[PDB]
């Protein structure tokens, strides 16, 4: 019937989509977001981030996050919860603070505990730490890394696990889907967290790819298996495949094969639990604002009509 029914028939837990609160006023959009043939899972694109949930220290704010949860609940969809510790979309109080390790650690742990406790029982997974790596596999020099050092990562995991022992704890990043230093370093994060004694259940592979420059099915699969070998699950968490504009029939067909290999790589790897696309319609993609000259990244176009990539996904899912 659709992406999610096809995914589930192959043993995935879900096919899903991100969304964001301003889109939830668009009835046509919401109708399709709510189509569980296609979407069995939802991620809030912005409303569970630190700026949204803790705009002033110890002052939490859940209305916007909860509104996305409530829509998933209405539909019977799972949630992925995104994201507890990240260098982007931090409120001023974090980014401007005079911190010691002790004071920043207290603030970070209190952020995690409060946000995870709030959502206890509501999330399939949390992206506990997002984008902790540079491209060469060194640690990104965020405020957390500068002040706390590498331990921030396992401390964040352990804090989330204490607050909600049931939810899957993920490390999420981009450019860790293909073989290279960054993916190796992501494997090393998994190892480090466990060496500390902290819980990590999953690796989240953002999968912000480029039409005609997407990792191959074979390399995607080697990489997924390099994480599942470590005793963790994997998921593609933010899949989109941006094209150099203008859109053409040939680019749309390439985009289809590119999507197809992602879905098929997941199916081929036991322990790949699902795929989430980073929204589902080109209208609402984050891409054009960030990647100048790129766009049209998703399986439906800006008028909510299926593109060839929808069929590529279905083919990769063996439907
Ligand atoms: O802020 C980050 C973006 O920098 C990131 O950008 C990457 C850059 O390397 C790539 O070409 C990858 O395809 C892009 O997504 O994407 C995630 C975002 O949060
Ligand atoms: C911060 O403190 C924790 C002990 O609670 C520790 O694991 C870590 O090394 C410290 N980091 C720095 C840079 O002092």
């Amino acid at each position: 019937a659709g992406l999610n029914t096809a995914a589930k028939a192959k043993g995935l837990k879900y096919f899903g989509s991100a969304t964001d609160n301003p889109e939830l006023t668009d009835s046509a959009y919401v109708a399709q977001l709510s189509n569980t043939d296609d979407f069995g899972q939802i991620t809030p694109g912005n409303s569970m981030k630190w700026d949204a949930t803790e705009p002033s220290q110890n002052s939490f704010s859940f209305a916007n996050g909860d509104a996305v949860v409530n829509l998933a609940n209405k539909n019977g969809q799972l949630m992925r919860c995104h994201t507890l510790v990240w260098h982007s979309q931090l409120p001023n109080w974090v980014s401007s603070g005079s911190w010691t390790n002790a004071t920043l650690l207290a603030a970070m742990k209190n952020h995690i505990t409060n946000v995870v406790t709030h959502y206890k029982g509501k999330c399939y997974a949390w992206d506990v730490v997002n984008e902790a790596l540079n491209e060469d596999g060194t640690f990104r020099n965020s405020v957390f890394y500068q002040i706390i050092g590498p331990a921030y990562i396992p401390i964040a995991f352990a804090t989330a696990a204490a607050a909600d022992p049931d939810v899957k704890l993920y490390y999420n990043d981009y450019n860790i889907e293909y073989s290279g230093a960054k993916a190796t370093a992501a494997q090393n994060i998994v190892k480090m967290i466990k060496a500390y004694g902290a819980k990590i259940d999953g690796v989240g592979l953002q999968a912000h790819f480029i039409v005609g420059s997407t990792p191959s099915q074979s390399d995607l699969t080697t990489v997924l298996k390099g994480y599942t070998a470590l005793g963790v699950e994997v998921a593609y968490t933010e899949l989109d495949i941006r094209m150099q504009l203008p859109s053409t029939a040939a680019k749309l067909a390439q985009q289809s094969t590119d999507f197809q290999g992602v879905a098929a790589a997941c199916v081929s790897t036991t322990g790949c639990v699902g795929v989430t696309i980073w929204d589902w319609t080109d209208k609402y993609s984050w891409v054009p604002s960030v990647f100048q000259g790129y766009g049209a990244p998703l399986p439906w176009d800006e008028n909510y009509v299926k593109k060839p990539a929808y069929d590529g996904l279905m083919a990769g899912l063996g439907a």
